[PDB]
C-alpha cells in the first residue's frame, strides 16, 4: 500500500451511531496527504443535530494518512493492509460515564479511501459531559501507542483522549483498539512505537448544518 499513499488522496467517511438509544449518521470528505501526514475534513451530522459533542468522535471519524519517516517504513500496518483494507475496533471508556463501541472498515474504493463506521454507545447520563454537551469545541495533542499482535496477525492500539470540559475540567476518554487485516495478504507487523497526534477543529461559517471542519497532522516516532 505504500505508493498507494505519496499523493493526495480523497477520503470519505460515513459513520451510523446510536448512544442511549440517541441515532444518527454522519457524513465526511476530504483528503490525506500522509507525506506530511496531513487531513483536512468536513463533516456533517447528515439526520439533524449531533447527540454527543463533535470532538468525542474524532478519534473515531484513517491512521493510514499518517506519516511514517524512512526509517520507520517498515512499520508502518496502516498502510501495507491496503488496498484491500482492514478492520478498526475501538471501546472507548469515557471516565464516570458511558462508552463507545466502533467497528469499521477501511479500504479503498477506486481512488477513494473510505472509512465505514458503526458506533454504539450506551450506559451514559442523559446529563453528563457527553449527553449533555459540556465539553469545548477543541483537540488536545496526544500519543498513540502502537502494538504488533502477531497471533491476530495485527495490531493493538492504546491511548488516552484529555476532552476539555468547560469548566476547567478534564474529560478522560480512554481508548483500546484493535486493527486486522480484511485481506489474507500480508501485512507490516511493527516493533513498539507511537504516534504523535494534534487536530484543530473549526466551523464553516457558511454552513447550517451541524458539522465539524477538522485539521489534522499525525507523523509515527518512537525509534
Amino acid at each position: 500500500g505504500e505508493e498507494l499513499f505519496t499523493g493526495v488522496v480523497p477520503i470519505l467517511v460515513e459513520l451510523d451511531g446510536d448512544v442511549n438509544g440517541h441515532k444518527f449518521s454522519v457524513s465526511g470528505e476530504g483528503e490525506g496527504d500522509a507525506t506530511y501526514g496531513k487531513l483536512t475534513l468536513k463533516f456533517i451530522c447528515t439526520t439533524g443535530k449531533l447527540p454527543v459533542p463533535w470532538p468525542t468522535l474524532v478519534t473515531t471519524l484513517v491512521q493510514c494518512f499518517s506519516r511514517y519517516p524512512d526509517h520507520m517504513k517498515r512499520h508502518d500496518f496502516f498502510k501495507s493492509a491496503m488496498p484491500e483494507g482492514y478492520v478498526q475496533e475501538r471501546t472507548i471508556f469515557f471516565k464516570d460515564d458511558g462508552n463507545y463501541k466502533t467497528r469499521a472498515e477501511v479500504k479503498f474504493e477506486g481512488d477513494t479511501l473510505v472509512n465505514r463506521i458503526e458506533l454504539k454507545g450506551i450506559d451514559f447520563k442523559e446529563d453528563g459531559n457527553i449527553l449533555g454537551h459540556k465539553l469545548e469545541y477543541n483537540y488536545n495533542s496526544h500519543n498513540v501507542y502502537i502494538m504488533a499482535d502477531k497471533q491476530k496477525n495485527g495490531i493493538k492500539v492504546n491511548f488516552k483522549i484529555r476532552h476539555n470540559i468547560e469548566d476547567g475540567s478534564v474529560q478522560l476518554a480512554d481508548h483500546y483498539q484493535q486493527n486486522t487485516p480484511i485481506g489474507d495478504g500480508p501485512v507490516l507487523l511493527p516493533d513498539n512505537h507511537y504516534l504523535s497526534t494534534q487536530s484543530a477543529l473549526s466551523k464553516d461559517p457558511n454552513e447550517k448544518r451541524d458539522h465539524m471542519v477538522l485539521l489534522e497532522f499525525v507523523t509515527a516516532a518512537g525509534i
